[PDB]
């Protein structure tokens, strides 16, 4: 469940935290609009964990596995497995044209998987009715480390591991004011992935929503924004912020980028 009584934590003992010690001093964690940047090191797990697990919190995790993309559940799901949200109900959703392709995965309990084909008779209403919260990614990818809870927030982007060290102006946003993803070289926050956001089914919905059609009006006009999808997400959260920022930690490629020291962690990555 989300937004109701929430009930006392237990006696739990752990290091005070330090309010004349920074928590990192080597990147920014909080937004100016006073969103958290997750990064490791600014959270303690077990706390959150027993805020989550006490609201009984369920996650939905969807991919699109089109044509010789579903080649990629079989690693997607098993180490989703060992690090995604273990400990929490967790709802795969499975979107793809060959419902007989997909692997079967044994899952831990407390976790199901949906197949749906796919343009498919699935009704976003049931997703309200089914999570808490939806996380919405790339299938052709691998979990290499711990994605939990720390994650869930009404709204979240994540930054792009090829642009957090960037300035505005170097920014792949939609540069042609004809776009409605359009975005000049005087304003953005952050580069997000098209490939990884999430936050309550409510507001997944509402930026789904805004992009699809925000995507319309551009194909009437003539026009196909230059990263798509992503180019509308980054203009959507430029105009409605994310409560909470996923650092690179949660979307990288070793392969393309290394393993930088301000990385502490390599929790979802792309396969090689
Ligand atoms: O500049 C944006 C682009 O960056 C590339 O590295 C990535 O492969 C694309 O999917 C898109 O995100
Ligand atoms: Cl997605
Ligand atoms: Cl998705
Ligand atoms: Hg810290
Ligand atoms: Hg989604
Ligand atoms: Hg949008
Ligand atoms: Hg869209
Ligand atoms: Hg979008």
């Amino acid at each position: 469940a989300i937004g109701e009584f929430m009930v006392s934590l237990p006696r739990m003992v752990y290091p005070q935290p330090k309010v004349l010690t920074p928590c990192r001093k080597d990147v920014l964690v909080v937004t100016p609009w006073l969103a958290p940047i997750v990064w490791e090191g600014t959270f303690n797990i077990d706390i959150l964990n027993e805020q989550f697990r006490l609201q009984n919190t369920t996650i939905g995790l969807t991919v699109f596995a089109i044509k010789k993309y579903v080649a990629f559940l079989k690693l997607f799901l098993e180490t989703a497995e060992k690090h995604f949200m273990v400990g929490h109900r967790v709802h795969y959703y499975v979107f793809t044209d060959q419902p007989a392709a997909v692997p079967r995965v044994t899952l831990g309990t407390g976790r199901q998987l949906s197949v749906l084909e796919v343009i498919s008779d699935f009704c976003e209403r049931r997703f309200l009715s089914e999570v808490d919260y939806l996380v919405c990614v790339d299938v052709d990818m691998e979990f290499r480390d711990h994605v939990g809870v720390e994650i869930l927030t009404p709204l979240f982007g994540t930054l792009h591991p090829g642009f957090y060290g960037s300035s505005r102006e170097a920014f792949t946003y939609e540069r042609r004011p004809q776009s409605q993803a359009y975005i000049p070289k005087d304003e953005g926050d952050f580069y997000y992935l098209g490939g990884f956001f999430g936050g309550s089914v409510q507001e997944v919905q509402r930026l789904t929503r805004a992009c699809h059609q925000a995507m319309m009006v551009d194909q009437a006009n003539g026009i196909e924004a230059v990263w798509h999808d992503e180019s509308h997400l980054n203009k959507y959260l430029l105009r409605h912020k994310p409560t909470k920022v996923l650092s690179p930690e949660y979307l990288w490629d070793q392969q393309l980028l290394g393993w930088p020291a301000v990385l502490r962690k390599l929790r979802f990555t792309a396969v090689p």
